[PDB]
């Protein structure tokens, strides 16, 4: 019935925020394995869900253009001031990344190389709920992949917003709604794998245990060790998972979450090798290491350092 905008189609819908292509490449930063939730359904045009409603979202070299879709049978309109501070706060429009490139780049030659081809490549402020669950299901796992599993998850578990062509959208579940006596078998029928226990597991025990979503938004105001340390007793979250969330949504930007990607990355571009480990591949005291040889290199920002490098490793 409706259909997805492109600034063309329908040039009345959009808002604008003034933003430079240097401060969010959006290509770059919706893509690069931050959130699973943003696909370019025509060309330069980003569609996906953020807190229960549906955007869209292109850009010119100065100008970031908006549209929000609300779903329900109501008057179709441009976005809100409300709506475009979500916009704001999502891709963290506050810091300068400017000024933290340069910073990065002072004190290590690959990345001011590296950010050369890469500008506009920034964290965003996700929801920790969305972000605890789909970083359980990327173990072992690809960007195709989690991207499957995730949309498969939120049109199972939770409510549906809006149709636009063949694409129906859905909001993430809330915490009860995984923690069901038939929610494991669900998700491994949706094709999980050994992801579905975790998940209904940490459902489960966020809510017993902890007491549900306010728990998430303690630990953003908590210091990085204590909220690092509280996630990792959580079923099927370590600390690679544990330091994504606290990178990603609890506002941790000095957390690096080591797995083997950042090992690849390390020791061929950076030629490190744990030095008080003994042995010369991964373990948990020398992950723990190279999380702190990257934060003592980059400083308090060295998630966002991280990210930068990843998005440019995943080009090619
Ligand atoms: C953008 O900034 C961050 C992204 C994450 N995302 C993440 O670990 N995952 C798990 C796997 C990811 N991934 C692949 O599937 N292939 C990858 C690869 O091969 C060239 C290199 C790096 C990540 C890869 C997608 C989601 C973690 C930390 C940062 C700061
Ligand atoms: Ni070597």
């Amino acid at each position: 019935h409706m259909r997805h905008r492109t600034l063309s189609s329908s040039p009345a819908l959009w808002a604008s925020i003034p933003c430079p292509r240097s401060e969010l490449r959006l290509d770059l930063v919706l893509a690069s394995g931050q959130s699973f939730r943003w696909k370019e359904q025509s060309p330069a045009h980003w569609s996906g869900v953020l807190a229960d409603q549906v955007w869209t979202l292109t850009q010119t070299e100065d100008q970031l253009y908006c549209t929000v879709y609300r779903g329900d049978d109501s008057q179709v309109s441009r976005p809100t001031l409300e709506e475009l501070e979500t916009l704001h706060k999502y891709f963290q429009l506050d810091v300068s990344l400017a000024q933290l490139y340069s910073h990065w780049a002072s004190v290590d030659s690959h990345f001011q190389r590296v950010a050369q081809k890469f500008q506009g490549v920034r964290l965003l402020r996700q929801d920790p709920t969305e972000c605890l669950f789909s970083f359980i299901c990327s173990s072992n796992n690809n960007i195709a992949r989690i991207t499957g599993m995730v949309e498969r998850l939120c049109q199972a578990f939770g409510p549906r917003l809006i149709q636009l062509d063949d694409v129906t959208y859905h909001g993430f579940p809330n915490l009860h709604a995984l923690a069901g006596p038939e929610a494991e078998t669900h998700l491994r029928k949706l094709g999980l794998g050994y992801r579905a226990r975790y998940v209904r597991a940490s459902a489960k025990a966020i809510l017993e245990e902890q007491g549900g979503p306010a728990w998430l938004q303690q630990l953003r105001v908590a210091p990085y060790e204590e909220a690092h340390k509280a996630l990792c007793t959580l079923p099927g979250v370590g600390a690679k998972v544990a330091d994504c969330i606290c990178l990603m949504a609890l506002d941790k930007p000095q957390a690096v979450p080591v797995d083997v990607h950042v090992w690849q990355i390390a020791h061929r571009d950076y030629g490190w090798h744990p030095k008080t480990s003994q042995a010369k591949g991964p373990s948990p005291l020398a992950n723990k290491e190279l999380g702190n040889f990257f934060r003592n290199l980059w400083g308090p920002y060295a998630g966002w350092a991280q990210a930068v490098l990843f998005s440019a490793d995943l080009r090619q």
